[PDB]
């Protein structure tokens, strides 16, 4: 994606700058092919020589913005655009990358020696980077107003106001206008909420200290700080401005609220006289943003200070947020399938105003007037609460995140509707934080035998000091707290730190102990190393400890027991986990990783939550295939397996050896050839090589792929890159740190222990379970009908209004102007609101929603039920003439002050009791939704409307003169009216109880269709060949 900066710098005398002011308004063109002559907007071909007006080719891009001036105040021309900031480059020509050339490499030698810029002209300073706050644009109230006035649908509504006041008919002019401004305030609303609660992470501005060349210590704001500029920890506690880097010492840093997990981190400073230093060091030695501190080592007589390095837009905190505003990807889905209902609709439309025309001219009947009844008659096709009472579903589905979780932040919602994949993380989701100490085994006084293996404090030696010393817990005035594992391991000695009297252990029998360096548990390495020394020690002693698949590599050959894999693998089928110990007394960094000699092993347990196993039963049985992401061990989730039956029937395994170039990876059995019948298991190590090595093979292989052990979290993005580039749709849950990388755009997922307000993902709900996931499934699957419930709505009442119009204009007579309104403002609006109210049904769908729309046989439903609409029930012009009644003055006015008009009262009276059966019925539907009488809102609502309806065709009382009604020759007349509604209303449940049976698909069950979808012709190739 790549384009040319073309444009012409000023090319304006004018002298014609002021002929365009009365040309055709043409900003709306240009939104769509720009072809139509973009150029000719003030956009000239020219070359790049100080251009003012910056405009991109697209060429490969499908979209195009633009920037303007002025640059601020050699002087170096810059532009913001989308936050990005760059900066003129004089030694060629365009702009340039901001950062100076840096791209992480620069000098170390002065940057080490950070002595104080010395007020070097800071102006070109700030012009390259601007101001050191982050603020979203927000646009005033008149201006979010002003600037989505533009939508078509407005101006047709305007223009449908304007005729209605022009045809003398004022009070409908008034309710299009209500509802006009009814959906400008609800969108005012909805554009309000986002920037309102997404402004609140935009930390303010704090007074901050920072030290000058010389010596000189000043208070400035954090405006001013600059990248490169001194900056001290205020007296050991606060908050950062922004990130820094470290210049010596020990600091400890925590970002739960930023990443994910609060389990804090250790922090040390980046290695000296080394030299350019990649983002992907950053992380070992660099800070975060808007991050609480709790402590940092004074080693050197000056207090702690770092030096900032990223600033702006840029900054790993605004990365996150950057996605905000301009959606990046585009939405997955297009709503382009409507576009052959809307011309059905439109020409069955155009033929029913044009036959209505011509009985209407027919009749000698003047042809002045025919244009303005044919543009009313035409004006039914868009009533104007379509767009306000479409767009408050979603809204209204919003308010239950409120109560019920997920708490999400709000379009991507609907992307759940046709999922069909799922994946869960073991590290802490079906596993709990806490670890119980089950067993330990010395290797020590025996060169190979297993002794016994218990936790006891009893034995003494070597590994007391290593257990004692190998944690990086965080104290401030109470026990210590940290990593789980890390405070189950130090409390089983019972050893205490207080307060070198930061580095030396507590009730030490043998000798006190203490620690020389520190380092944090990054899952990077999975690794960690110490280095213990104690008083009297002929030299200090390293040890080091993590996976043991990777620790015997590394350490001494010949120093592994024969039979280690028995060793090993003996706790695997107890589910539990099993870590290894090494220490070597190195005499006087990444030379502490040497020969090392294991020392020990040591067993814990992961007990499994007891909610996981009927959750994962229930969501099982929607068909919809489930897998695992971990970098535990070989196996270990056989237990898991069994709890919630994935491979209860049958399970293997593919070997993980593939050392070797010829890369033979046979299947292997567990506990011939490979029909994958079964399910398989991959693994990190083989899934690093086999995705690019043997490329027919990926496609075949991620299909019945289910679990994969010792992967590193760099596989998770490519893993759901290339998930979507197979067109899977699939979800994760992040439990941890490293589980957020592919979350960004690829493509959804769950979170877990997250704090509220998140702002990294639209996740997740403040229960600590995974739970949630049957919740916000169940919730979007009730959520998608909505949509297709409104449209059907919507559609219907259309037809029977244009039907109604049309059939009316049989003869001169015309409808009045309340009449209109009597349905249009509590027929349509209420019931359109009262709709949103609905929830979720506590049964699980057993199938997935529909497709999408349009489709054959919601067509030929909505089909069916308008001509049996249209059908008997138009009796009352055949019917009529078997009871008294004179035939109406017809052309004696052509006015709608025919009161007394027979065929318009009953029209008028049925045309009620219409549309609210036919909305009554659209709604119906068992799954997906409790049924109707669920809602307490819409059975009150429906009661009065039915309370008020009955009392017009009751023999009416006083106060009926606004209505004009007329009174009827005989009270038993309503016994027609009665026996026809009561037969429309059960006629109505009788046909949606068959119609919404299998007949559209029963009668073409002799199906010869063949769809792959690129999911189906896999599986079929698969069974089909062994």
């Amino acid at each position: 994606r790549l384009s040319g900066y073309c444009g012409s710098p000023w090319r304006v005398i004018g002298y014609h700058v002021v002929v365009w002011m009365m040309a055709g308004i043409p900003l709306l063109l240009f939104r769509w092919k720009p072809l139509w002559g973009v150029r000719l907007r003030l956009r000239p071909c020219n070359l790049a020589h100080a251009e003012t007006l910056v405009i991109e080719i697209r060429d490969k891009e499908d979209s195009s913005w633009q920037l303007f001036t002025v640059q601020v105040q050699r002087v170096l021309r810059y532009y913001l655009f989308q936050g990005q900031r760059y900066i003129w480059i004089e030694t060629q020509q365009a702009f340039y990358q901001v950062s100076l050339l840096d791209h992480g490499r620069s000098c170390d030698d002065v940057h080490r020696s950070r002595h104080g810029l010395s007020l070097q002209d800071q102006m070109v300073r700030k012009a390259i980077y601007g101001p050191n706050v982050i603020s979203i644009p927000v646009k005033s109230y008149p201006q979010l107003l002003v600037d989505e006035a533009l939508n078509p649908y407005y101006g047709f509504q305007a223009f449908s106001i304007a005729l209605w006041l022009a045809d003398h008919y004022y009070w409908y002019a008034l309710c299009i206008f209500l509802i006009s401004s009814i959906s400008i305030c609800l969108s005012l609303y909805k554009t309000r909420k986002q920037s309102q609660t997404l402004r609140d992470m935009v930390k303010l501005s704090m007074r901050v200290c920072v030290c000058r060349p010389g010596g000189e210590e000043e208070w400035v704001d954090s405006s001013e700080l600059v990248p490169g500029d001194c900056l001290v920890l205020p007296q050991e506690g606060g908050l950062m401005p922004c990130d820094a880097a470290l210049v010596a010492g020990e600091c400890m840093v925590n970002e739960s609220s930023l990443t994910g997990e609060s389990i804090p981190v250790l922090k040390t400073a980046l290695p000296e006289g080394l030299g350019p230093y990649c983002a992907e060091t950053h992380r070992r030695h660099t800070l975060f943003c808007g991050t609480l501190i709790l402590q940092a080592r004074a080693y050197v007589g000056p207090h702690v200070l770092a030096v900032v390095t990223r600033t702006g837009f840029c900054t790993a905190k605004g990365g996150l947020v950057s996605s905000i505003l301009h959606p990046r990807p585009i939405n997955f889905k297009f709503y382009k399938h409507s576009m052959k209902f809307v011309a059905a609709l439109s020409v069955l439309a155009l033929l029913g105003t044009i036959y209505s025309i011509f009985i209407l001219y027919r009749n000698r009947v003047p042809l002045n007037e025919i244009v303005i009844r044919a543009l009313d008659l035409v004006t039914v096709v868009v009533p104007p609460a379509l767009p306000a009472a479409m767009t408050v579903c979603t809204l209204y589905a919003q308010s239950r995140l409120r109560r019920q979780g997920i708490f999400c932040i709000p379009l991507r919602i609907n992307l759940g509707g046709k999922l069909q994949l799922v994946c869960f993380d073991k590290t802490g989701t079906l596993t709990e934080d806490g670890l119980d100490v089950m067993g330990v085994v010395p290797l020590k006084g025996q060169a190979f035998l297993p002794l016994v293996p218990e936790p006891r404090r009893l034995p003494v030696g070597p590994l007391l000091r290593a257990l004692a010393t190998c944690h990086a817990l965080s104290r401030l005035q109470d026990t210590p707290v940290g990593d789980p594992m890390d405070l189950k391991m130090v409390e089983s000695t019972g050893w205490v730190l207080e307060e070198e009297p930061q580095l030396q252990a507590m009730e030490e029998p043998p000798v006190p102990v203490s620690v020389l360096h520190r380092f944090p548990f990054s899952s990077a390495l999975q690794r960690m190393s110490v280095v213990v020394a104690w008083p009297g020690a002929t030299q200090p002693e390293a040890y080091v400890k993590g996976s043991p698949e990777l620790v015997a590599g590394l350490c001494n050959p010949e120093t592994v027991p024969t039979d280690f894999a028995q060793m090993l693998q003996s706790y695997t089928a107890a589910g539990y986990r099993v870590v290894a110990l090494a220490s070597k007394p190195l005499p006087t960094r990444d030379t502490v990783e040497g020969d090392l000699s294991l020392l020990g092993l040591l067993v814990m347990r992961n007990l499994l939550k007891p909610q996981t196993t009927p959750v994962i039963q229930a969501l099982r049985r929607t068909r919809i295939r489930a897998v695992m992401v971990t970098g535990d061990n070989l196996q270990t989730a056989v237990t898991v397996a069994r709890g919630c039956g994935m491979v209860a029937p049958q399970e293997h395994l593919i070997i993980v050896h593939a050392t070797h170039p010829e890369r033979g990876q046979p299947a292997s059995l567990e506990f011939e050839p490979d029909p994958r019948s079964r399910h398989l298991a991959l693994s990190g190590p083989t899934f690093g090589i086999i995705v690019k090595h043997f490329p027919k093979l990926l496609p075949k292989v991620l299909v019945q792929g289910t679990v994969f052990a010792r992967m590193a979290p760099e596989q998770k993005t490519e893993l759901v890159c290339e998930l979507q580039k197979l067109q899977y749709c699939v979800g994760m849950c992040g439990d941890g740190a490293n589980d957020c990388g592919a979350l960004k755009a690829a493509d959804v997922g769950i979170s877990l222990s997250q704090a509220e307000a998140s702002v990294v993902s639209p996740f997740t709900s403040s229960m600590a379970s995974i739970e949630c996931v049957p919740m916000v499934i169940r919730e979007g699957r009730c959520s998608l009908d909505t949509s297709f419930s409104v449209f059907k709505y919507m559609a219907l009442y259309s037809l029977t209004q244009f039907i109604s119009v049309l059939i009316l204009y049989t003869i001169n007579t015309n409808l009045g102007d309340l009449q209109f309104l009597a349905i249009d403002l509590v027929i349509t609006t209420t019931v359109a609101v009262l709709m949103s109210r609905t929830g979720p049904a506590l049964v699980l769908g057993r199938v997935r929603p529909p497709g999408a729309l349009l489709s054959v046989p919601v067509l030929s439903s909505l089909l069916l039920q308008m001509v049996l609409v249209t059908g008997v029930q138009l009796g009352g012009y055949f019917l009529t003439l078997a009871q008294p009644w004179f035939v109406p003055l017809n052309r004696t006015v052509a006015a709608p002050d025919n009161l007394p008009n027979y065929e318009n009262t009953v029209v008028f009276s049925l045309s009620s009791f219409q549309y609210l059966i036919l909305a009554a019925a659209v709604s119906k539907g068992a799954p997906f939704r409790r049924p109707l009488y669920t809602n307490v809102p819409f059975l009150v609502a429906l009661a009065l409307l039915s309370s008020v309806l009955v009392g017009l065709v009751l023999v009416p009382g006083l106060l009926q003169g606004p209505l004009a009604l007329r009174n009827i020759t005989d009270t038993g007349f309503k016994l027609l009216l009665l026996g026809l509604v009561t037969l429309n209303f059960v006629g109505a449940f009788m046909l949606e109880s068959v119609l919404d049976q299998c007949l559209p698909a029963c009668l073409r069950r002799l199906r010869p269709k063949r769809a792959s979808k690129k999911r189906f012709k896999q599986l079929e190739r698969e069974l089909a060949e062994q």
